[PDB]
């Protein structure tokens, strides 16, 4: 009855010398991690790169996300500090206890009953979208518009900063902010041009992922075609990613495999070529994603 937890995603803690260059390391964990869809990457202990955006400025106007939408068939503007009062109230009072005591299973377990739930229509809110131009990227960047410190420019400098990926595919981008809360979820798509995608947690609550493997793609779509709204089914891919919604124990249910984790702070997930995925927040968080070329 109750949600069933896929099974864990491969973790990767590389040493100093595999921390080298983010090309090299993912190349070299593709052989398993492709057969997953989706890693998680927890970089040495001691590499912790400082907050860089603009927090005083920082002013966005949220989407509002209703999770039993498909179901059912059925705009303030917040500051960081403001947004992150919003967020921590709500999953609170929601939970009755300590956002931080929650266990992250029973988020997991409440997520994809509310998204089938008829009773309750529970609505959140997420940052989303939001270009590292605006405010600024969460890593430092010798940009010029804000000050560096010598402790900050190794991180300025180093291949996992976001700005620092290649993003140019050979032939004939930014990084994107995402300001999360409680229940606050994307759904099921690939990228575009089936590129890889690497996310950084800056700091917060987790974010729960799933991921299904690139040779599972076809599966998947077909699972979804036969689930999905009727009315969608002829949408285009690009269209009908907007509203590709699905408990993970459904498509288990039809053989696709899929994997999870909790993405914690400071925590990298990488998505390869052509692997759906999809997930939610477990809280009050900050988050950073680009795609990349290889
Ligand atoms: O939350 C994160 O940390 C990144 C998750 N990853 C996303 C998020 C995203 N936002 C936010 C969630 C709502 N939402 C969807 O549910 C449909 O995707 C769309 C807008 N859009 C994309 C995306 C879109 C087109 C092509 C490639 N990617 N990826
Ligand atoms: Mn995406």
């Amino acid at each position: 009855a109750e949600f069933v937890p896929p099974p864990e995603c491969p973790v990767f803690e590389p040493s100093w010398e595999e921390f080298t260059d983010p090309l090299s390391f993912i190349g070299r964990i593709r052989p398993l991690a492709e057969k997953t869809g989706i890693c998680k990457i927890r970089p040495p202990k001691d590499w912790q790169p400082p907050f860089a955006c603009e927090v005083k400025s920082f002013r966005f106007t949220p989407r509002v996300q209703r999770l039993n939408e498909l179901e059912a068939m059925t705009v303030r503007e917040y500051t960081l500090q403001s947004f992150g009062e919003m967020a921590d109230n709500f999953k609170s009072d929601y939970f009755n206890m300590p956002v931080h005591m929650v266990p992250t299973e029973l988020v997991e377990k409440e997520f994809w009953r509310l998204v089938s739930s008829i009773e309750e229509d529970v609505i959140v809110e997420y940052g989303a979208d939001i270009s590292s131009k605006d405010f600024g990227s969460g890593f430092p960047v010798k940009d010029g518009r804000r000050k560096i410190l010598p402790e900050e420019e190794e991180y300025a400098l180093s291949g996992w900063n976001l700005n620092n990926m290649p993003v140019l595919e050979q032939s004939v981008k930014v990084p994107w902010l995402y300001v999360g809360m409680c229940f606050s979820s994307f759904c099921w798509h690939i990228e575009d041009h089936w590129s890889y995608s690497i996310n950084y947690l800056h700091w917060g609550e987790p974010k729960t992922w799933y991921g299904v493997p690139s040779h599972a793609a076809e599966q998947l779509e077909e699972v979804m075609r036969e689930l999905a709204p009727e009315l969608f089914e002829s949408q285009p891919d690009l269209l009908h990613q907007l509203v590709t919604i699905m408990n993970p124990n459904v498509l288990m249910e039809h053989g696709v495999p899929v994997y999870r984790t909790n993405q914690c702070a400071g925590e990298f997930v990488v998505t390869f070529p052509r692997a759906y995925h999809s997930g939610f927040n477990q809280g009050y968080n900050f988050a950073e994603a680009v795609n990349f070329c290889t």
